[PDB]
């Protein structure tokens, strides 16, 4: 209802699969949703913040988050927003990986709420011991090879080349959303935009194992120079302050073009609308000050690091 | 060299992976060779004998036989040289049916030769308990989406429709032959027509893990008036003399027709050449006397029945 009008408004709906579906329920009842999370890494980055950020979001207006760790499936590789087959990484390294995920995670989320506290959880734990047979007949049945051919992450690949494996993947993460449904009353899935192929392959296999629940996908993040956003000359910017220290992690917001700054604290921040409105009048009055800068950095520094961080990086600069 | 000589002469070779290469092989070494069966009903039949009797033909050149029986894939379902998508059967049949087929294919192969005696194995003990993770990074990281897409099983069936379960037998079919050729010192897998897809799967999963092994393929049973051989107006011939009976499995082959005589007797029988030859002469010579018509059942009936079940056939003909 508003939650979702806000959303609208902020511009972290890109697609949903039913909104006047979605926005019904949303307003009728307590939303379980959860977002999925593979170990790509040892540290989750700003890529990954609109989706953490807009999950606690939806735990705010008082839904149920479960961040999920994507401990088989950061095993296999989605092909989603990828041009190219990437390389398979050793359990030992994924299992490492996992474990510090779950830590920057769980910082984000409200565990101690009474009646919408999240739950981080690991695939590894219903696919890791699912053998093939099962997989093939129990899933594989459900999905016919030219409805999965025509998905943006597998139809954008074909000539380029996708392995087996990765042509799969959306299995998975199809199955995954099924447990989840089962389980937990999970009826969202949400994620970020190169995810609807994967989301979608989860709402078929639902409807057809029982015949009930939406998909949203976030926008990829804007630059109004067209350049790749988080993509920095000095590398990745990440959650992990030993990976990029506060000081830096604040730099980076603070040098936010003029074109992105209002975007940025719609996506990024916890500001009212009132707010953001009253900072676009004075970057418009007065643009030279930098005051949608330095909240939006400040705001976001403090999400990820905390204060003393903050204060820290101020005092460094 | 000579057996794959009186083979081709014979005429069950349809396609060979690499002749020269074979014939070498063949002809220097004992090889080992397997043959795959589906527990698709609870008997083999006639449409399985040319290659049954292709093992036992091999056998007698001195080469060693593994009869594999399919409790595993038979769970899964292979597309090849059908137009539509199967039912999937329950474990329970596909176990039921299991031990049966390994009954009826015992019969043909020599258990007590020392050197080349069989051995019937079944894919359910490795397939059953791999893992779905380990067979999608192992197996499926080796195949390419299109390289899949382009076998005449696969590509015969896309509008037609295919299962993402049926799409990946060839991966499991694939897998066998790597097992064997491991564990086994197994370098022919020989099949039907309608199995070539499949067998150079193996061979592209072996070339690919390793960087060898040969596939032949026996070409599918002819009539000359166009019509599908095996294929009664009382329904299918079977081995099992419980579906079929001696006396029906009998008159079934003495009702060859002029045309297909000489093609059968070659195809299932032990006569010679020389004999053969002189079959041929008589069935021109003396057409009316059906003594080609005789000898193929004769010599069939014993092969699948036995003598005394001969013996009754005859007697109550
Ligand atoms: N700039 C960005 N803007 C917005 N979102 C971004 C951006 N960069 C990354 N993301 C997102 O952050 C999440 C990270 O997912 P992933 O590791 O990349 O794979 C995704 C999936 N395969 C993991 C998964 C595994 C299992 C499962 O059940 C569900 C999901 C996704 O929703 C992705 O859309
Ligand atoms: N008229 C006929 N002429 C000649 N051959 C015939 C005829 N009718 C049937 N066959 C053959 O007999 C064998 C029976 O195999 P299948 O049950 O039908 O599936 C075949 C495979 N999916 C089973 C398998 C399973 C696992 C494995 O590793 C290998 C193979 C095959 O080689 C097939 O080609």
């Amino acid at each position: 209802m508003d939650l979702l009008a806000e959303l609208q408004w902020r511009g972290l709906v890109n697609q949903t699969t039913d909104e006047d579906g979605l926005r019904k329920l949303l307003n009728e009842e307590r939303v379980t949703l959860y977002c999925g999370f593979d170990p790509t890494a040892d540290s989750l980055h700003i890529g990954h913040l609109a989706t953490i950020l807009t999950m606690r979001r939806f735990q705010q207006a008082g839904h149920r988050p479960i961040a999920l760790v994507g401990g088989a499936t950061g095993l296999i590789g989605d092909p989603s927003g990828k041009k190219s087959e990437r390389t398979l990484n050793a359990k030992e390294t994924v299992e490492a990986w996992s474990a510090r995920i779950k830590e920057q995670l769980g910082r984000f989320l409200d565990f101690e709420a009474d009646g919408n506290p999240a739950k981080i959880k690991n695939n590894y734990d219903w696919i890791g011991p699912l053998d093939v047979i099962t997989f093939l007949r129990d899933v594989g049945k459900h999905f016919s090879v030219n409805y999965m051919m025509a998905k943006e992450s597998v139809q954008s690949r074909i000539e380029t080349g996708i392995s087996f494996t990765e042509f799969s993947y959306m299995m998975l993460q199809a199955y995954d959303f099924l447990r989840l449904y089962e389980t937990e009353g999970c009826r969202l899935q949400i994620g970020g935009s190169d995810q609807w192929g994967n989301i979608t392959a989860g709402l078929e296999l639902i409807r057809k194992t029982k015949g009930r629940a939406f998909g949203l996908t976030i926008p990829l993040v804007t630059k109004a120079d067209g350049t790749k956003f988080g993509k920095t000359e000095s590398g990745t910017i990440w959650l992990d302050k030993e990976k990029t220290s506060p000081y830096e992690f604040y730099q980076f917001w603070i040098n936010t073009d003029d074109r992105d700054v209002i975007r940025y604290l719609k996506y990024f921040t916890f500001l009212s609308k009132e707010e953001i409105e009253a900072l676009e009048q004075e970057l418009r009055e007065a643009p030279e000050k930098r005051a949608a800068q330095k909240t939006l950095a400040e705001e976001v520094t403090k999400l990820v690091h905390g204060e003393e961080a903050l204060r820290q990086a101020i005092r460094i600069s």
